[PDB]
Parts: structure tokens; C-alpha cells; sequence
């Protein structure tokens, strides 16, 4: 039988990147979407053309909520309905923006926005993936700058930085079970689309490493090394992917 | 004039002790609380009593809630309306329960009661205590030194108290251009829990390397009066240990 | 063209496991060892059985003093000497005991061979590597237990300390040569020799991850990544493999 | 009676500084110089004149070498012989230049000037403050060792080997009720050389204030650290940086 994986965010970028990798190593993946339904389908149909019954999707809004849980437990699900299994969840999907601290969403709309995606979906995805169950283990995308942040990010921040405590929380307790959780930080990877390219280059030329960001790729390759069996003694381990650019000085 | 403070959770232990320094040191000081309004008053009253009109308690609840916002923003305008000022910030007030991942709250209400009073209430008493400024203006979070070692089946506290280390470095440095500091300290064994016994007491405070006992609430509350002193005046974005090395022990 | 790589302290233990997994990973390899001759020779001769004049071994020193850097630049020539080139440099050689604060070696012995071996050789390495240069980069076996240092062993502890100072400013300085920087930090792994067996079991029972000590092969394989393809914009990382040890509170 | 103290590179700048306000406390001070001794005795004249024997000179180099431990003992001794105790040792002596790793000092000669200065002198001096016994060590660390100084690589690993030390001695030492903790200043006193419009770079990056700690901003963390308010400290490294290491590039 083949492995199966949970990536959530799966329809671009980093999510898409990581969710066909996984694909290609012999994964059956659920690329969960909230608004991008038409990318999903599309990543699906490539997949499924080239090994049948191997890739569906799953929508979800994770901003939290009162039925956050069951939308968690239903992605689950969702992968357990397909291929009968789950073994790999990839916490990936992720709200970014600022929240400045001194002056439309309200704030308490942005809470539960940046705090549901990067922290508290994937503690409830945690604790389904693991109450319904070999190689398990989770991935969550963290962020090399959460020690040196974006101005006036607080509350992502806030919520990366969580995301790190579950990381090891959750390794530490899951560990009796054979659950393994780990952490893919990166850097600078593929820039905001709606980022100017005159300031994309400039983020570029702070990055030691070949004055570039990475790919999503080069992320991606970091979540396979994880869930691979050449890290069978990994957990509570992020792995920085960020060039050295978490290395550089103001 | 005399400068003032607000501590959260400040109607007993660690809170309590904070308030008290904080007042020995000249401040005017408002008491938050949440059920604890008998031990809030009668601390209010002995305060009071050492000097008449330099202490009132602010009854709120802190867990996450669409009028958390109003409810943090009401908390600062309590020190404006007493005294007509606010110096100093103290993010103390926390719930601490155990949020096993694999099996009372629902899974909603423990993460608005972990993660609104460890971080959300920080974040937005934040804001609001920024936003009303209009001196050695700071705030300090109360912390956690086993952070990185943490207690097991503790997931949502754990995530409360790390996120509230990032809304330390990110207030401290964007406040930073306000002069307001942001800072923490980082309790390891103080006060043990009421509901813990003895002998369970005794194991955790065996592990501790100086002198094998947990810190006094004074111990912690010192760390406080220096970060808010002018002592410090330099230093934003710091978290201070106060673990007598615990989090220096190996398994 | 088979890329070459030097492993310090190569003769036993994780050295060797790690010298194996690169030759089987297609790499040429130089066999660091000290006093190990009879075990350095053997492992040369296994290799050599598998492809011919693919590995040789290099005999010394790496104790502090004012040789260690002629020392330290001819184990690289010797790499260019057997090979042709170098592209892998892995720091792994390690002295190990404890220097209590409070009262048969001086004190400046042991500086000498704690510091030397587990911060200075590897800087000087590290100095020769670049200076005589692709996938090139440097792994520095770190130690997950940094932070929670064993108890009386403060000379051991400063130098891997130092070792984390140089993975960083070494993997800063050299990103514009395209040679990456990164380390893997075991915690427990193969016990000491010497140490009896009731107290191997007391600390196998602490590590979350499956209650025993990664296996050598375990801690090669996050060197193999770390020089791989798939850790192309990875540099300044140093990846715990410690089965969730270091989580472990008191 | 009062305590008495031991301060390395105490001359100049931030351990003068330091020395200083050890003194204004009621501390007597040992005054640790390598090269400056006219700077040195001023201070001790100086310290002496606002009280009278309790400040001494002692000269030392921290280069690590054969004789270091003998120099740190004889540090720690010198304070014995001076003021009958030794309550608290301040590792402040530094060495600091760019040792890069692609090219008159050989490079064995910057190794033991920058790891004797920032990292094996302090070790030796803390078996000698503690064989020979509220006493505290605090050593001065770096807020930028995570994101060093290009070229750097010599003295940052010196700094990181103290950060060991700080962690490594706290958790032995704990037992006999001497305390180790560290002050991690970001930009404080610049170079004195330093073109203005060099330093005013630096102080720019700076949050709070777009200016670097004076020395003596320094010193008041070192004070708490060693004062009865610090009981419980152990094992701790203070940042006192104005948000600097925060800043990303
Ligand atoms: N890009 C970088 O350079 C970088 C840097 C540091 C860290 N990271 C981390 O790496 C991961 C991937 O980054 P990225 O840049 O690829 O992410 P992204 O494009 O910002 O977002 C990934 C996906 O997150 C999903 N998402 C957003 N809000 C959601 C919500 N409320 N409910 C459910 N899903 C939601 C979206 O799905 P739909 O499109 O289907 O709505 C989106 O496509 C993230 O965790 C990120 O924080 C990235
Ligand atoms: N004690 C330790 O050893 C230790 C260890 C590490 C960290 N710390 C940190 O140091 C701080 C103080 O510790 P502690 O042991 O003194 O704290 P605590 O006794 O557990 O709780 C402090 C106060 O938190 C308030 N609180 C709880 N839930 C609340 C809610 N939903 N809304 C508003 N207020 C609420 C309570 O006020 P009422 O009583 O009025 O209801 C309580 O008195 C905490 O932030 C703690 O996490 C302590
Ligand atoms: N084993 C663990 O659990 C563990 C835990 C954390 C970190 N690590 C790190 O992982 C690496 C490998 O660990 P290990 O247990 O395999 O190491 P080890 O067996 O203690 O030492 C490996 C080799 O280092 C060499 N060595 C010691 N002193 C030397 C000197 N003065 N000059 C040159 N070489 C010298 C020895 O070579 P000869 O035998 O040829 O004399 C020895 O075989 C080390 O860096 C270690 O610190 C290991
Ligand atoms: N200035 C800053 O912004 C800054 C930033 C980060 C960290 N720090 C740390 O704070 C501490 C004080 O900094 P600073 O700028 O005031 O230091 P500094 O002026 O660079 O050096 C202080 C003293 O160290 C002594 N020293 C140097 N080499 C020595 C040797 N071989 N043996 C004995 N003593 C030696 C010198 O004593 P003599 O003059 O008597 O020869 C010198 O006056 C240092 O530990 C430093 O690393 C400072
Ligand atoms: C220059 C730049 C811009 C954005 C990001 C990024 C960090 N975390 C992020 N998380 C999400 N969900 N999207 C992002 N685009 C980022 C990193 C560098
Ligand atoms: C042995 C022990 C027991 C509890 C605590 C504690 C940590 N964080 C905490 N936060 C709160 N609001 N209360 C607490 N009692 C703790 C630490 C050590
Ligand atoms: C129970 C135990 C005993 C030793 C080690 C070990 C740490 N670092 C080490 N470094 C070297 N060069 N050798 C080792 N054997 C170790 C870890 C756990
Ligand atoms: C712009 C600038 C220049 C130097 C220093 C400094 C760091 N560590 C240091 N250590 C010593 N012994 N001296 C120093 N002068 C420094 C910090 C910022």
C-alpha cells in the first residue's frame, strides 16, 4: 500500500511545491483548499493523470471558530476516506499580514485568522491525525525570522511562534505513539504576488546564499527529508531553509 | 506626581506580590481580577491603607471573546480614570491546565481561556495601552523559563506562552520609537499550584539547583521592579530567566 | 568525476558510519583518525574492496597547540593529494570527559584537547577547506544537549558552544564561495565504551522517541542530507537528531 | 565588613564603568588591567580618594598560554590579599578583531588572544573564585552572537564558549550558592577611532533611542545581577541591547 499525506494549502506556491514531491516519493496526498478551488482540481487533475486515484481534494476554512474542530476532524477524514490511511500531515496553510499595534476586518477577525491558520488548525489537525491512528509523522512550516520579525506582524508572529511550541509539544508527547514532529522554516522563499519587484530584490540581496530566495522546491525537499525514513530519530527538530539570512545583522 | 500600574491577575500569588512591590517603589496600582474579588479588595485595602487613594481593583474576564478587545481597552482606561496615567503594564494573568492531544471545556473554550489570557489579553492590552499614550513607560510579560522543555500534555499552554515571547520582541520593537519597553520574566518553579500536595511539591523543588526550592513571588516580583526601573532603561525585547537553573537540567 | 570528502575522527563509531554512508553515497574519502591505526586501515581496505582508490586514511593530532593549523591544512592537501579535490568537510572528531570547576592532566591539557578538538580544529579545517577551493560544504557534529550541558563538563560544553559559533560565522562568511555551513546535533547516541550498563539503560529510558540512542547510521543520515542535492539553500542550520531528548524537562 | 570584587580589563570603558558602580554600592574592587596602567591606578587614586583602601591594581595578560592559570589564580588571590574575601567576579576583558577564514599575528597567536580573553580566562578565573569558597560571577557576553560580526569567526566563538561557560558553571556552582549569570550588551561604546558617520550607522539600526547603551547602562545590569534582588537568577544572560538583535537585515 501507499503512504498518504495531508498538506493543507495545498493549491499554490510552497503548499502545491511540497504537495507534488510528496506525490512523486509515492504519497497519495489530500491538497486541502479554502479558496482556491480551481488550483486544487487542477494539481488533482495532474496527478491522478499520472497515477489514477492518488490525489483528491478537501475544502476548509482554517480560521478559528467554533467549528474549527470539525473542520479539522473532517480533513482527517477526509484522507481516511480516500486511501484508508494517514500518514503525513503537512501544516502549511497560512494567513499573513500586518496587525499594527497603534492607529476592514476587526481585530478580533484577524485573531482568529492569523492565530487559527498558523497555530491553532494545526493543533486541532494534530490531534485528529493522531487520535485516528509505519512512519507517521507531522510537518509544520514555520518561519526562520520569528526571532528577528516583520514590523508591525505582531499577531502572525504571535501565531508562528505558537506554531513553534506546538512543534514541540506535540513531539514530545507523541513520541510514545511513533508520531514524529518536526518544523521546515524558511526564509525567503517565493515572495508575496502582491509585493513590488523593485522590493522583491531587495529582500533577495540580503540572502547570503546566492542572494536569492529559494524555491518552493528547495522548501519542499526539506518536508521529504523529514517524512523520509533517513530521519526516523527526528522529532522536535525545524529545519532552517533561509540561505543564512537569519544569520545577517541589521 | 506618583507613576502608575496596572497587573493583571494581581488579587493573589505572583500577581499579588508585583502589585505590592510595584506599590512599595511609589506606584499607584490597579488590581485586575477575575473571581478572586475578595483577596483583590482586601489587598486593595491594605494598599490604601499604607496610602490613602494609590490602589483600585478592575474585575475582567481575559479569555478570547469577540469584546476582548472592549474589555482590555476598559483595563487601561481603569488606571487613566484612578489616576490619571498609565507607566507600566504587567501581563501576569494566565490559565494553566493540561490539553492532552489524545484522549469538562470544550476543545473552543480551552483555547480561548489558554490562548486569550497567555497572549491574546497581552496583545490587546498592548494596543490599548499604546494607543492611550499620550516618563519611563514599559510593559512586562510574565513568561515561562521550561518553554522549550515543556510540561507534557500541555499543548495550548505551551503555544499560549510562546506566542507571548513573540509579542514580546515584536511590541518591543515596534514600540521601541514610543520609548515604551516591552520586556518578560521567566518564572521556573515559584509558587506551586494550591491543589498540588506536598510530596509532589517536594519532587519538582528537588530538581532545582540553587538551593532546591521553587522562588518566592518576591524573587519574581524583583525581576519586575527592575525591568520597569530606570536600571533597565535600555534594555527592550529581554525575557529574564528567574529559574535558579532548573532549565538547565537535563532529563 | 566522484566528489571527496574528509571526515575527522573516522575510525569508529558515528566517524565511520559516517565515512560509509559517503562512500556508498559515491563520495572518495579521507579517513581522519589518532590513535585508531589498526581501525582507520581496516575501514580504507573495506572501501577500497568496493571501488579501488576510493578512500585513504590520515593520521593526527587535533589537540591545540601551534602545529594544529599545519596539522589541520595537510589533512585537506591530503584529500587534494589522494583525489584531486575536496568537497566535504565533516568535523567530527571529538575529546569527551569531564573538567570539574571545583578539586591526570593539566588544566591547560585539557583546554588544549577539549577546545582544540571540538572548536579550533574544525575552524582551522574549515580555514584550509575554503582556502584551498560545486557542491561543496562543511558538517559539524554538534550536540543537541548544548543547552543542558552534562554536569562538571564545562570545557566539553564551551567547546561545542564555540562550534556553534563558528557554523554560523563560517556559514555566513563562505555563502558568497557556494560553500554551506551546517551541523547535526546528536544527543544520545553510541554510549560511551567505558560507561557500564545500568546507567546506558537509565539514559535510554529518557529519550521520548522510542526509549534507546540513535543508532550511528541515523546520525549519518542527516549528514547525507545536509551534503546532498536536496540541502541546496540550507546553510547555518544545525539539525537536532536526538529522538526528543533535549524536550525532556528535569 | 564590605564585599569585595574582581574586575578584568577594568581600566577602561565598560569595565571601568563597571568597576565604579561596584564601588558606589559599597563593593571594594580589584582593577584588572593588560596594557593600561595609567588609566588603571587613576581609577584606583580616584576610588581610593572617595574611600580609602578599597580599590587595588592588578596587571595580567589573558592570552591563553601555559601560565594563564597561574595568572588567574594569582588574579583571585591578589583580591584575597587585598580584602580578606571575594564576593564577585566580573569577566570583562576582551580581545576583539576580525580573524577571517579566506586570506603579523599567526592565526594560533589570535586563537589564544580570542579565546584566552573571552572564554579561557573566565573559566580559569571561576575554578579559582570558587575553590578558594551572596557571590556571583557575571560575565559580559554579546546580544549579536547569533548574528555575528562579518569575519568575526575567532571571537564569536569565544563569545558562544562563554555563553557555555555562563550555562555550564551556573548549573555546577549552584551548589556551593555562587551564582553565574551574563550582561549581552548590543552596541554599546564604540570604538574609539571610529568615524562618526560609521558609528551613527550603528546607532541608527537601534529601536530604542537610535543610540548605543552608554557604559554605565552596562554596569546598572550587572548591579542587579549581583544584588539580593538577583537571588534567584542563575544561570542567566541579559540582553541589554535597545531591541537591537531583534532587527532583521
Ligand atoms: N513564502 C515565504 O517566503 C515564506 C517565508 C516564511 C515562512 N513561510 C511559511 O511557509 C508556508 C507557505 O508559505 P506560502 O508563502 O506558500 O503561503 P501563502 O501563499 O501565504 O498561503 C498558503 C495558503 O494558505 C491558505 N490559507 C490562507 N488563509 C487561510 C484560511 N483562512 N483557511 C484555510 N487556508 C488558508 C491559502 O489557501 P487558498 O489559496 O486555497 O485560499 C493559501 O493559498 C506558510 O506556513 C508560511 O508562513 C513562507
Ligand atoms: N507559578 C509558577 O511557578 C510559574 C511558573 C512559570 C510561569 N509562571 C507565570 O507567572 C505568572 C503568575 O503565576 P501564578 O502561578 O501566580 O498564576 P496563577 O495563580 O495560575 O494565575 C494568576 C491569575 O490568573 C488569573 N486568570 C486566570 N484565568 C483568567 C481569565 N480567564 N481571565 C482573567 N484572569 C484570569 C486569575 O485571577 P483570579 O484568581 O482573579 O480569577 C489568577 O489569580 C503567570 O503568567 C504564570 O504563567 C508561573
Ligand atoms: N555519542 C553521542 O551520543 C554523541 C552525543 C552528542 C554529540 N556527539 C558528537 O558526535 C560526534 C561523534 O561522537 P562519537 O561518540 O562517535 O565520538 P567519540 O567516539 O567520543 O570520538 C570520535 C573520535 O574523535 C577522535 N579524537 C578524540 N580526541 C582526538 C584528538 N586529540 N585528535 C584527533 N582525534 C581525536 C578519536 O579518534 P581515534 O579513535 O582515532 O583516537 C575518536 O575515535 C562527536 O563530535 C560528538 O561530540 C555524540
Ligand atoms: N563595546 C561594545 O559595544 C560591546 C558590544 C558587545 C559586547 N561587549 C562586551 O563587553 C565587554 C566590554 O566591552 P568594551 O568595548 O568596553 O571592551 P574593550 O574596550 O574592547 O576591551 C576591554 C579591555 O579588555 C582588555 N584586554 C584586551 N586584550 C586583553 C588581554 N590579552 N589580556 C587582558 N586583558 C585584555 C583590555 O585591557 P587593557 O586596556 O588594560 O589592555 C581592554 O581595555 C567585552 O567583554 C565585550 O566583548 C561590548
Ligand atoms: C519578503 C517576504 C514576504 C513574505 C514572507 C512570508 C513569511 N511568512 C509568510 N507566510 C505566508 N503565509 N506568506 C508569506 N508570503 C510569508 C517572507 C518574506
Ligand atoms: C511544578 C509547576 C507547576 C506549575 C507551574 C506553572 C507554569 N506556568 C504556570 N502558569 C500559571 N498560570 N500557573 C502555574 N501554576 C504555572 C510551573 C511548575
Ligand atoms: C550518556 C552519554 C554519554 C556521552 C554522550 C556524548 C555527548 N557528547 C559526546 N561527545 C563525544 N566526543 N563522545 C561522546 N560519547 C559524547 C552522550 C550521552
Ligand atoms: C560597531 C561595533 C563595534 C564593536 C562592538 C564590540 C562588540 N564586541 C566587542 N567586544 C570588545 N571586546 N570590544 C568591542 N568594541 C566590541 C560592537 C559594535
Amino acid at each position: 500500500e501507499a503512504p498518504a499525506a495531508v498538506v493543507t494549502g495545498a493549491a499554490k506556491r510552497i503548499g502545491r511545491a511540497i504537495a507534488v514531491k510528496l506525490h512523486q516519493t509515492g504519497y497519495r496526498v489530500v491538497i486541502h483548499y479554502h479558496n482556491s478551488a480551481e488550483a486544487a482540481v487542477s494539481l488533482a487533475d495532474e496527478l491522478n493523470k499520472e497515477r489514477s486515484n492518488t490525489a483528491v481534494v478537501c475544502q476548509a476554512d482554517l480560521t478559528n471558530s467554533n467549528v474549527l474542530p470539525a473542520s479539522c476532524e473532517e480533513i482527517i477524514n477526509s484522507c481516511f476516506r480516500a486511501f484508508g490511511r494517514c500518514d503525513v500531515l503537512v501544516n502549511n496553510a497560512s494567513a499573513f499580514y500586518p496587525t499594527p499595534l497603534v492607529q476592514g476586518k476587526t481585530v478580533e477577525t484577524q485573531v482568529a485568522e492569523l492565530i487559527g491558520t498558523n497555530a491553532i488548525a494545526p493543533f486541532l489537525l494534530t490531534m485528529s491525525f493522531a487520535q485516528r491512528q509505519s512512519n507517521l509523522s507531522i510537518v509544520n512550516l514555520c518561519d526562520a525570522m520569528v526571532d528577528q520579525p516583520c514590523m508591525a506582524f505582531s499577531l502572525y508572529n504571535m501565531g508562528k511562534h505558537a506554531l513553534v511550541g506546538l512543534t514541540q509539544s506535540a513531539a514530545l508527547e507523541l513520541a510514545p505513539y511513533g508520531i514524529r514532529v518536526n518544523g521546515v522554516a524558511p526564509g525567503v522563499s517565493l515572495l508575496p504576488v502582491a509585493m513590488g519587484e523593485e522590493e522583491k530584490d531587495k529582500w533577495r540581496r540580503k540572502v547570503p546564499l546566492g542572494r536569492r530566495e529559494a524555491s518552493a522546491e528547495q522548501i519542499a525537499d526539506a518536508v521529504i527529508f523529514l517524512v523520509s525514513g533517513s530521519a526516523q530519530y527526528i522529532t522536535g527538530s525545524i529545519i532552517k531553509v533561509d540561505g543564512g539570512l537569519s544569520l545577517v545583522h541589521a
